[PDB]
């Protein structure tokens, strides 16, 4: 993740699908890049540039591809929560 601090407010500002933000577990991840192949559509903006920890872990889908989930978010982290 690197030593990149966050607030919680600055990462609300990236809730866009060119601007696209999440909190994974206190993490900050960039996921503007994966807008468009995430399976799920468009849902994902759901929780743009909010925390979608407990959406991670337990949806469903993201439980079955858990591979998937894990390895996007391993590519994805630019800082942490302050
Ligand atoms: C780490 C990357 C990912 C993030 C941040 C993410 C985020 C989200 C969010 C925020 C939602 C909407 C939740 C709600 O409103 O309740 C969602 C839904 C969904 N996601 Fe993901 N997702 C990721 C990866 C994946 C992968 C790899 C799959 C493939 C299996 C997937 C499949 C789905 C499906 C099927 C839905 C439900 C769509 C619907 O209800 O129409 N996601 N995701």
């Amino acid at each position: 993740c690197g030593d990149k601090k966050y607030t919680k407010e600055e990462v609300a500002k990236h809730n866009t699908q060119n601007d696209l933000w999440i909190i994974y577990d206190g993490e900050v991840h960039d996921m503007t890049s994966f807008y468009k192949e995430h399976p799920g559509g468009k849902v994902i903006l759901n929780k743009a540039g909010q925390d979608a920890t407990s959406v991670l872990k337990t949806l469903a889908p993201h439980v079955k591809a858990a591979d998937v989930v894990m390895k996007k978010l391993k590519q994805t982290c630019i800082g942490k929560v302050k």
